[PDB]
């Protein structure tokens, strides 16, 4: 069990705040 390699790109989460 180990599939969080894509969790290192949390730069798009701050984007959701750039649209709301």
């Amino acid at each position: 069990k180990l599939k969080l390699f894509k969790k290192i790109g949390i730069g798009k989460f701050l984007h959701s705040a750039k649209k709301f």
